[PDB]
């Protein structure tokens, strides 16, 4: 856990639990993204590039703190390791960390592709963590625009930087919900904590960023 902090966001090589000679590539992420797994000292929370699942691992199972300089023969028959190498170099999130946009189910979003990317990653993350999104989330008796909420909270400094119910009330208004009662502030805070806070912690510690939220590519 101080070990977790030292290795945060690294793509690492993990000894397999079922075969002491095999290994798998994994991404070190914040324990704050998963409430259902506990992480002690000299343990790390990782997400597997093989099965997309989360595991708490001890220092003895960290074969390498990186996947650098591996031989071409190693990658030739290891699609998980190819995907992990792409993640390290260019931050392309693997397909198996994404849910199909159809299994989840653009006029206002400036980057509707990035919005879909965001949603596919959030839904797969939520499933793999064990808090899957079964019903379309709702806020103010209307489907919740998850990407927009994420953006609004980011521009306020992230969930943990929000110190006022009045900030949350204005986020609720900035979502375009037309009727505000006295519970609006508490309702959007609670909805954020339920659907997005874990994903915020995960993406930040994973070094995953979205266009039109974290950065801008005007000439793309």
């Amino acid at each position: 856990s101080r070990l977790n902090d030292e290795l945060l966001g690294k793509v690492v090589s993990v000894v397999s639990a079922t075969e002491r000679t095999e290994w798998y590539p994994a991404l070190v992420i914040s324990p704050s993204c998963n409430d259902d797994i506990t992480v002690k000292k000299d343990q790390c929370l990782v997400r597997s590039f093989i099965d997309s699942k989360f595991y708490s691992i001890a220092r003895k199972d960290i074969k390498e703190v990186d996947i650098l300089n591996l031989p071409e023969s190693e990658l030739s028959t290891k699609p998980g390791l190819q995907k992990a190498s792409i993640f390290l170099k260019t931050r392309v999130v693997p397909d198996n960390w994404k849910m199909d946009i159809s299994e989840i189910l653009p006029e206002e979003e400036l980057d509707p592709e990035e919005r879909d990317n965001f949603l596919q990653q959030l839904y797969k993350f939520m499933e793999d963590r064990g808090t899957p999104i079964n019903k379309p989330p709702v806020l103010g008796y209307k489907d919740l625009n998850l990407f927009k909420l994420f953006r609004l909270v980011y521009h306020q400094g992230g969930c943990d930087n929000i110190d006022s119910g009045a900030v949350w009330k204005q986020i609720y208004m900035d979502l375009g919900i037309p009727i505000l009662n006295s519970a609006a502030s508490y309702n959007v805070k609670t909805a954020y904590r339920k659907y997005l806070y874990g994903f915020e912690e995960y993406c930040r510690s994973a070094n995953i960023q979205f266009r039109t939220v974290h950065h801008h590519e005007p000439k793309v």
